[PDB]
C-alpha cells in the first residue's frame, strides 16, 4: 500500500471530477454546436456555397492556422522576439501551442533543445525555491529581532505554503490589473489565464502579448515576461510546497487506517 | 555568484536559441504566409465572397473550434472519456489546449482542481521515481548476485541518467510504431510529438487520440493512457536526473572559473 497505492484514490479523482465537470456544462456545449451547426447552415445558404468547399476550406485554414495566423492582427508569429517568446513557452514547459516549427529539422532541433534546457529551467525553479526560502528565512530573523529590540529558523511547510500562496493571489491580481486594460479580458478571465499559465499548464485558448502593436511594446513585453517567469515560480513553489504537505497528510490518515482497520 | 548567477548564461542561452531557430526557417514561414495569402485572394475571387465576410466568418469559427469542433470528425471533445482525458491532460500539466471550459463555474472549478490535484500528480511522478530507482537497484543486487554465483546499491547519476534516456526511447519508438498505423503520422512526426507530449510541454498542434471512431477503441484508449503516462513519467525523471548532473557540472566549471580567474 504505502504512498505508493494512491492511484487508486487517484483514479477514483479523476474520475468524479470528470463526472462533475460533464454534469455542469454538457448543456453549454450542446448549444455551441448546435448554434455553430445552425450558423454552417446559414452561412452556406446566403452564399451558395457547398458543403465540400467548406471542407476543405476550414481544413487547410486550420492548416495556415496551425502555421500560426491568428485571425486577429497578430504579432509576426515567430521572429527574435517571437523565437524569443516561443523558447520561452518551451523551457518553461508551459506549451501555450500558438508557435510550433514546421521543419523536421526545426523538430529536431527542438528534440535537442528541450531536452537539453528544459531541466535546466526546471532546476532554476528549484534554485528560485531555495533562494525565496532562505530569504524569507533571514527576513523572519530580521523581524524576531526587530520587535526584540524595538536553514535558520526554517520556517515551517505550513507558514510557507500560506505565504506562498498569498504571493501567488497577489501576483495573480497585479498580473491581472495590467492584463485587463491591454488585453481587454476579464478579471475572472485573466485570473484563469493565470493560473493556466502559472502552473506550466498552457492551454493555449487564452494566450499573453500577441497583437502586433502595444502601447510601450518593449517596455510591455518586459513586463509580461518577468511577470510570468515571477508568477510561474512562484506556482511551482506552490506546487512543490503542498505536495510535500499532502503526502505528510496521506501518511498520517494511511497510518490511522493501518492502526484502525488492523 | 554561484548556481544563482547561472541566469546570465540563461538568457544568453534563449537568446542564441531564438536567432538560430529564427534563421532556420523564416524561409518556410514567410513561404506560408504568402501561399496562404494567395489561396485567400483566390478563394474570394472564386466565390464572389468579400473580406469582411470571411473576417467575422473565420473569426467566429476559431470561436467555435475553441469551443472543441476539430475539422476532421472526431470524438466529442468531452464526455466520460472526454472529460477523462481533459482531466489527465490537467492534472498531468500537459495542458494540450484541445478541450478548455468553457464557463465561469467550470474555469473556477478548474482553478480549484488544478490548485488541489496537480501536485499530486507531480508528487506522483515523484513516486514513481523513488520506486524506479529502488527497483532498478535491486535488479542490480540481482545481477551481481547472478553472474557471482552463476538505498543500497545506490546507481551512480550517470548511469541511472543513460538507462533512463535508454528507456525514455525504448518507449518513444513503442509509442509510435502503435500511433503510426493509426493516426497516420511519420515517424519522426510521431518522435516529436511523444516528446512534446512527455515533457509536459504539450504544444496541441499534434494531439493523441481524438478521433471519433478507432478500431478497439476501449483497447486503443487504454494503451494510449498506460504509453502516455509512462512516458511522462520517464521523461519527468530523466529531466530531474540530468538537472541534479548539470548542476554538479555548473558547480564543478564554476569552482574552475573562480579558481582560474580569481578576482
Ligand atoms: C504480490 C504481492 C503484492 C506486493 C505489492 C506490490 C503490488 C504491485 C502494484 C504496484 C502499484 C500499481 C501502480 C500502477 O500499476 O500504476
Ligand atoms: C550588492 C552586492 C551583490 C550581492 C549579490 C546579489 C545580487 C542580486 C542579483 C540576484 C540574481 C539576479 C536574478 C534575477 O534577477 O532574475
Ligand atoms: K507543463
Ligand atoms: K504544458
Amino acid at each position: 500500500a504505502r504512498f505508493l497505492l494512491l492511484a487508486a484514490l487517484i483514479v477514483l479523482y479523476l474520475l468524479g471530477g470528470a463526472a462533475v465537470f460533464s454534469a455542469l456544462e454538457l448543456a453549454h456545449e450542446r448549444q455551441a454546436k448546435q448554434r455553430w451547426e445552425e450558423r454552417l447552415a446559414n452561412f452556406s445558404r446566403g452564399h451558395n456555397l457547398s458543403r465540400d468547399e467548406l471542407r476543405g476550406f476550414l481544413r487547410h485554414y486550420e492548416e495556415a492556422t496551425r502555421a500560426g495566423i491568428r485571425v486577429d492582427n497578430v504579432r509576426p508569429r515567430w521572429d527574435f522576439t517571437g523565437a524569443f517568446y516561443f523558447v520561452g513557452t518551451v523551457v518553461s514547459t508551459i506549451g501555450f501551442g500558438m508557435t510550433t516549427p514546421a521543419t523536421v529539422g526545426g523538430k529536431i532541433f527542438l528534440i535537442f533543445y528541450g531536452l537539453v534546457g528544459c531541466p535546466s529551467t526546471i532546476l532554476f525553479f528549484n534554485l528560485f525555491l531555495e533562494r525565496l526560502i532562505t530569504i524569507i528565512a533571514y527576513i523572519m530573523k530580521s523581524c524576531h529581532q526587530r520587535q526584540l529590540r524595538r536553514a535558520g529558523w526554517k520556517p515551517s511547510v505550513y507558514y510557507v505554503m500560506l505565504i506562498l500562496c498569498t504571493a501567488s493571489i497577489l501576483i495573480s491580481c497585479c498580473a491581472s490589473a495590467m492584463y485587463t486594460p491591454i488585453e481587454g479580458w476579464s478579471y475572472f478571465d485573466s485570473l484563469y489565464f493565470c493560473f493556466v499559465a502559472f502552473s506550466t499548464i498552457g492551454f493555449g485558448d487564452l494566450v499573453s502579448s500577441q497583437n502586433a502593436h502595444y502601447e510601450s511594446q518593449g517596455l510591455y513585453r518586459f513586463a509580461n515576461f518577468v511577470f510570468i517567469l515571477m508568477g510561474v515560480c512562484c506556482i511551482y513553489s506552490l506546487f512543490n510546497v503542498i505536495s510535500i504537505l499532502i503526502k505528510q497528510s496521506l501518511n498520517w490518515i494511511l497510518r490511522k487506517m493501518d492502526s484502525g482497520c488492523c
